[PDB]
């Protein structure tokens, strides 16, 4: 249950749809995010079993955000901007591989 991937990404907030830098952490069962790398408790945990898709966001142009992927769950789609194209692909590949490993 160790960490597979961790790092900062900038995600869209629900209250007013602003974008905020948060620390993301993926392990074999969950992806969660934290206020920063120092925090002990996450702001939200998303069980990978509840992830229907993880993919490049096709609305990246309209949302005016480069390097944007999304995590689709029934109740909410999360919009997550990586720091580079390379990190966007790294995050998508890591989350998708962890979901595969759950099969």
């Amino acid at each position: 249950s160790a960490v597979i991937k961790a790092g900062y990404c900038v995600k869209q907030g629900a209250v007013m749809k602003n974008w905020k830098r948060r620390y993301f952490q993926l392990d074999e069962n969950t992806i969660g995010y934290f206020k920063s790398e120092l925090e002990k408790e996450p702001l939200r945990v998303i069980p990978l079993k509840e992830v229907h898709k993880v993919q490049e966001c096709k609305q990246s142009d309209i949302m005016m955000r480069d390097n944007l992927f999304e995590i689709v769950t029934t109740s909410r789609t999360f919009y997550v901007q990586a720091d580079s194209p390379e990190e966007m692909h790294s995050w998508i590949k890591a989350v998708s591989g962890a979901i595969v490993a759950q099969r």
